[PDB]
This record gives C-alpha cells, structure tokens and sequence, in this order.
C-alpha cells in the first residue's frame, strides 16, 4: 500500500522561541504542523512520549495526528501534526471580538471541560495529567463556539511555565514538586487569570473592557520572575474586578469563580471538575 | 518527497512487522511496532535524534512516526534496507574465509566500541539485546547494529545515567550471568557495557563456526543450541549459564588455525562471569585489527 506522508506547508501561522507553526494540507485537508527550534527539542518528546503513553481523544483537546522526526543531513527535523483550527488561539480572538453571555459561558465551560479531561485519572483509561503552561495562547477556538487546549511540552502524568501565569507557590520556590496535587493547582491559578481575560470582554449593559493581559497593570511586558514574584507573593495583587461586572449576574458568578482559583493557599482553590459544576448552574 | 510505497513484508513477531518499502525510487526498511513494544519505539526515536550515532557500522536512521486516529496508533521506524538480511540470515546459508570472518567481526566490534564510546556529541550507549538477528550483513563485507529499543545512555561530562523506561528485557538465549540471576548493578553504566561484551562473545562463536579450517566447518547453531529446550525460558537460561556455568564448546579444529585461536581466546575473555574481568569493546576492536 501507499503511504501518503507529504505535507504541502502553506501559510506560517505562529513564530517564537519554540519554532513554527504552519497552516498545512494532507490529502485535501488542513492540518496545522508544529515545526520544533533545536531550542524546544523536549517539548516534542514529552508531548510524544505522553501520547505514546494515552491516546487523548477530547473535543476539548487540540487532536493529535502525527509525530514525525525526520533525518538530516547535519540535524534532526521534529514535527507535531495537529487538527488546524482556522479562528485561532483565544488570545488573538479576543483582541478583535466582544462575546455575548451564551458564547462567553461556552468559551469558559469548554476550557475547563478540557482541563478536567487532563487532570481526571481513569482506571483501565489514562493517567492523570497536568498541562503546566495554561494561557490564552494555548487554546485554539473552534468554529461551534467551543475551545480546545494546545500544547502539551510541559505536561506531567501521574523550559518552565509562561512567567505572567505562574502561581504564587511555583513564583516563592514553596511549590511541593513530589506532590501531583500540586500541578493541577498551578493550572487552576492559570486557569483563573484565563478566566479573568474572556469575562472582560463579555458586554454588559452597552460596556466592555478592552483586551488585556493578566497583570498588564502591574508588570512590564516580558516580566520578570521577580516582577511577577513581588506582585503576586510579596505584594498579594489579583486581577482587577471591574465595578459593571457587579451589575450582570454572569459575570458576578465569574468574579466569584476566579477568586476561588487565585488563593494564595493550593488547597483552598476550587478543583476543574467542581469548576465545571458552577459553570453548568450559571445562567 | 515524503510517501512511502510497501512492497512486501520480510518478517513478522512479536515485535510487530518489517517492510521492504520504495521511498524515492530507493529501498527502505519499514518497522511497524506491535503495541506490546510502544516503548522500545520511543527509546529508539531518542537514540536516533542523536546525529553524531550516524556511523558506518551502526543501522542508519531515515525517520520515525508515531500517528493516530480515534483510538488506533500506530508506530513507525524507517531505515536503510540490506536485502542480504541479517548476521543470523547469512550465516545459516554461506561459509566464512579468514579475511570475511575477521571482517564481519571487526565491523560489528567497530559499531559496538563506537556506542559504547562517549563523543563530547554522543553519550555512551550500551545496547542490551545485542544478537545475529540484531546485525545486518551489507553488500561491502561489513555489519552494522540494529534495534537501539533497550539501549542505555550515559554521559560521564554531566554524570548523567538515562536507563529509560522499557520493562521489556533481552533476548534470553544472549543474557549474561548477572542478567539471568538478577544481580547486575542498574545504576551502573559500565554494567550495561558488560551485558554488550557477553553478548559480543557469543555472536563472536556464531560467525567463527562457519570459518572454514583445514576442510572443517561447524554447522550453524545458535548460542546454546546443545543444553537448553527449544525456545528457551529465562530460568532455562539461568540453569546452563548461571547454575551449570556453561559456556559455548570450542570445536578442537579450531586450535590448528591461528586466526580461530586468537578468536577462541577473545570470546573467552568476554564471558567470565565476573563482569569487570571481561574485555571492552575498544580493546576486542584493536585485538581484531591486528588478528589474521
Ligand atoms: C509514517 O508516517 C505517516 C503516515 C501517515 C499515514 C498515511 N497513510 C496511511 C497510514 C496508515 C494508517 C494506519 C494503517 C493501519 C491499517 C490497519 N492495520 C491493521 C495496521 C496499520 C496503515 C496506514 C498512515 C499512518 C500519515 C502521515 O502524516 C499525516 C505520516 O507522517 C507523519
Ligand atoms: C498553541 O499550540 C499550538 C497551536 C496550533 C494551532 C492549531 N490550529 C490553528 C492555529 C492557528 C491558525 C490560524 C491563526 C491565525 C493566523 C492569521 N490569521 C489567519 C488569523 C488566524 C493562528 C493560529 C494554531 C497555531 C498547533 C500546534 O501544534 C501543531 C500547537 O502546538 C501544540
Ligand atoms: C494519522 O492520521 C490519519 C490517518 C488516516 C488513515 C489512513 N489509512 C488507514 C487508516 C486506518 C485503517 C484501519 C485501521 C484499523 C481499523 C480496525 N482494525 C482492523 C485495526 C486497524 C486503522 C487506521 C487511517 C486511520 C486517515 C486520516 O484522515 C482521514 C488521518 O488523519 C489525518
Ligand atoms: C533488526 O532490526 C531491524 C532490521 C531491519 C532490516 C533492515 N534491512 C533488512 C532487513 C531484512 C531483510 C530481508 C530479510 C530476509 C532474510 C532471509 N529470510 C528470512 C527472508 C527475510 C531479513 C532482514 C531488516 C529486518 C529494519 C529495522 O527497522 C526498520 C530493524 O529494527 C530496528
């Protein structure tokens, strides 16, 4: 039999420290190619190794396809085959779109159905996983409505996290790293401050706050760990909850809800799976 | 141009399958995992990132996949293919001279001091199932080493040991000692080395009994072929090697031939069952270049 392996790479839709990602085509269909920077060889291997160890298959999860390393002359070229989703990551999304409170909700339940999908151990199944870089860039939008979430070199089952996300206990070296418990909890901060940045762009009564980043009040661009270690261990900053928000009862519950993922304290912080929960009883 | 066309399958096991395939109007060799042996994929696709491994006598790399759908997976090695087959294969069907003989040994000695050797880059690599069947014979004489799926990597430069993840063990009939009685020292690296060195031995007696002396020639037998039941267990193993501290018989034509002598003597010194007594790989690759 024939087997079919060229890629026809079109359009590059992301560039950074980690490589590339293209807009690709594989048999009449799009597919997005993640090509590694020797700088990010191990992002690729742990994502490998974690699907070589479980399959996921979640509509909240961005879709494996391929991982191929390939031999060069003087180099090893890595790829990460994906499904492609046209709308892009939420970050980009949300520069240029306000959201209603159906498509606000749709957005949140969607990525905390996923993160719960991660953290959920099942007997059989799959292993218990932590993401360890959660961002509005690492989900992609779908065109139903719903999110997905990318990204998984950092993942661990049972390079550091994005500075500006990370928790107070990963930021004071507290961190209890024997611990599993202890990476869901980073995601759950994470997840927090994802949360923060959708609600600000759900209209309410004619008003909407303008896209911005996490802490964009208190850190330069491209903080610092000690910029982000002041703010969030020394000083206890949190996002800011706008005053309209107290006028919607969505986005009341919202402010509720992220204050209960942004305790100093890990174990005080909501879980994904109770997080979905009170999403399903707003509105 | 990446497609690949498989034109027919040259083995099948428990370690999944082999193709010949066409890849740009070329042969390649196409492995295709079993699911039982998911980590042996990976460990070789770490070898193989490494591009300072690419060497004469070692199984040169093209590419490696791991695809899915749904809940299939399937896991892909793609090589250079030598139609000739395997060291086990060819010798089964073919005598030796004295310069073809050393060849082939010199060639796999040269693959195995060039793993076990530390380029500072390679780490130092120990295989862990080396075996005829795991050696390819090449249209110029020589052999390379396949299957890295147990390898062990070690760097002395940052004292690092990666031993990997991967329960499945060697091939019984090539274990040493201390592989059958569970003794080795994991945390070792120059242990894994050892394991190579026993094994080397064997493969060494396997080809060296197809050399033709004075008219003689032994058949082709595996290691061990006289003392243990047909498909071999571990314990079946551990009582010759371990109880009954059998090692492989030296044919007495060999003593009347020079080169056979010198190579009954370096097989010996790869199977004592004190691991540190045994030779290295660098010290049987310079023993081999100055037999004949
Ligand atoms: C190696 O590399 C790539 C391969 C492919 C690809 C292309 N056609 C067919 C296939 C295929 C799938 C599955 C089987 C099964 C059939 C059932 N049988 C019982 C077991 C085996 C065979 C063939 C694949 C996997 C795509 C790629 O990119 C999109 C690859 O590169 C990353
Ligand atoms: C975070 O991580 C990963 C993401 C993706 C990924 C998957 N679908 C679509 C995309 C994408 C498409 C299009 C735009 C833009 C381009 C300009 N204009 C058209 C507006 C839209 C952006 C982004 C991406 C980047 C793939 C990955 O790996 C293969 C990722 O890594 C795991
Ligand atoms: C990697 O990705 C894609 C792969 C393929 C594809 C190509 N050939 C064959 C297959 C296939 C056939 C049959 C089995 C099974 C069926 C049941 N039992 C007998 C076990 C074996 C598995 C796999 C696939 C899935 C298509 C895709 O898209 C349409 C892929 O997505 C980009
Ligand atoms: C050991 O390991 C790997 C080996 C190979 C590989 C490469 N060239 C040629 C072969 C071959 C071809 C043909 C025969 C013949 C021998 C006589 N008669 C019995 C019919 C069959 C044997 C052997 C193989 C098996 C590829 C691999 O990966 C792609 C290997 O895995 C690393």
């Amino acid at each position: 039999r024939t087997v079919a392996r060229d890629i026809t790479l079109l359009e590059c839709v992301g560039k950074g420290r980690y490589g590339e990602v293209w807009r690709g085509s594989w048999q009449g269909e799009n597919v997005a190619v993640k090509i590694f920077s020797s700088r990010d060889e191990k992002s690729w291997f742990r994502e490998t190794e974690l699907y070589n160890t479980v399959m996921l298959r979640h509509e909240n999860i961005l879709g494996f396809i391929a991982s191929d390393m390939t031999s060069r002359h003087s180099s090893t070229q890595l790829w990460l085959i994906t499904h492609y989703h046209e709308m892009g990551s939420l970050y980009d999304y949300l520069q240029l779109t306000t959201l209603d409170t159906v498509s606000c909700l749709r957005i949140v339940l969607s990525i905390a159905s996923g993160l719960a999908h991660l953290h959920i151990e099942i007997f059989g199944g799959k292993p218990a996983i932590a993401h360890r870089d959660l961002k509005s860039k690492n989900i992609l939008v779908k065109k139903n409505g719903q999110c997905c979430i990318a990204d998984l070199g950092l993942a661990v089952m049972h390079r550091v996290g994005t500075k500006r996300y990370m928790a107070p206990e990963v930021l004071d070296e507290t961190i209890q790293v024997d611990c599993f418990d202890s990476y869901k909890r980073v995601d759950i901060w994470a997840f927090g401050l994802v949360l923060w940045e959708v609600a600000r762009r759900m209209v309410s009564n004619g008003i909407v706050e303008d896209y911005k980043p996490p802490f964009y009040d208190v850190v330069p661009n491209d903080p610092s760990f000690e910029d982000m270690r002041k703010v969030v261990c020394v000083d206890q900053q949190r996002p800011n909850i706008p005053n309209r928000w107290f006028s919607d009862p969505t986005l009341t519950s919202l402010a509720k809800l992220m204050k209960e993922c942004w305790y100093q304290n890990p174990s005080a912080r909501l879980t994904a799976l109770r997080i979905k929960k009170t999403l399903t009883k707003i509105d």
